[PDB]
């Protein structure tokens, strides 16, 4: 039952390494799962739902990560504090490259998937903005931007710059750069004039 | 001659105000430009060869409009610099909001699309990087960040910040909002710690 599924799943995440959901019918995934592809339609509805099942999987997995450092603050440098935030999202985006790659252009395609890119988006946003105001109620950062329109713009820089530099897109930041030049941006932005 | 193509891109830009290109069709561009099917496809290939030539006459609107201010500097402080550098393509393609939002969907199944923004998302990133080395050169910047990972950083925020407010996509910044935003975002990282 779920082992099926998760053969899905892994079938699906394998192929989207080597070329785009168009071109990944649903005998393919059938096939890699070790099913016919009446028995895929017992599972879901359609190839993009498989995609969606993905994609959900890894914005709740760097939520899930996020959440855990909220609760655990590591002991360290304001700088350090927003690398390890950032990192967060390099690693488990990182680590998911192709699914991430497919998720950014079902979006265009897909209300589903427009949809929970916006949901998390906007939670992972409101978080940023909370964490900028507790740094000027402590008198460490200073009362500049709206704190939520800062926080907008600095996730938007980082889904669009992280996912150019894991597509190896041209222009991007070399990957082993983009950590260093994410977290220069945020902590001049978020503690400057 | 001209004129007849002029009509077909005026339709198409009219038309993708109000549906996507794919709800689009090459009967309703050639009756918006009173012409024939076929006579459209003397001028054109394609929907999809409207829409390119549309984004390239907005990429090279907002290209000659750098120009011209790279050979006539304003006068005034280093943040009023940025911004009026950065107004080009807030003004150009805030007033081609269609074609934009069209565009940005065509690079991921457009290669033509995807080729024409890479190569002016470089030169504009390249002519960022020239201006931040400038300002370091002459002593009012900091060497901090290779300057053109910085510029290639700050370009592609640029990109998907003013897009998504164009689009009025859930989140993004308000239209009115997203100016000063950029600037303080830019102003900071270049000139910061
Ligand atoms: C320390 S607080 C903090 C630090 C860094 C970020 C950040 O990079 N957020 C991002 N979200 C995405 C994204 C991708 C796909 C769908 C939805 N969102 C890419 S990068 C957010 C909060
Ligand atoms: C003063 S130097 C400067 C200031 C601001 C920018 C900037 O916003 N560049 C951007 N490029 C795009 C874009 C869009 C579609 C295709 C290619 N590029 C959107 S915003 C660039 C240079």
């Amino acid at each position: 039952g779920d082992d099926r599924e998760l053969a899905i799943l892994a079938t699906a995440e394998n192929l989207l390494e080597d070329r785009p959901l168009a071109d990944i019918s649903v005998d393919d995934l059938a096939k890699g799962a070790g099913i016919s592809r009446p028995t895929f339609y017992f599972y879901f509805p359609s190839k993009e739902a498989v995609l969606l099942t993905l994609l959900d999987r890894v914005v709740n997995q760097a939520d899930m990560a996020l959440q855990t450092l909220a609760e655990n603050p590591a002991d360290t440098d304001r700088e350090n504090m927003w690398r390890t935030g950032i990192n967060v999202f390099f690693e488990t985006f990182g680590s998911h490259k192709a699914v991430t790659r497919a998720g950014q252009a079902a979006r265009a395609t897909s209300v589903e998937v427009a949809e929970l890119w916006s949901t998390f988006m906007q939670k992972w946003i409101a978080y940023t903005a909370a964490v900028i105001d507790a740094e000027r109620d402590r008198g460490a950062a200073p009362r500049t931007l709206p704190a939520h329109e800062l926080a907008t713009a600095l996730n938007l820089m980082n889904e669009r710059t992280l996912f150019a530099s894991f597509a190896g897109e041209q222009p991007s930041v070399p990957e082993a750069r983009v950590l260093d030049t994410l977290v220069h941006i945020w902590v001049t932005s978020i503690y400057g004039e």
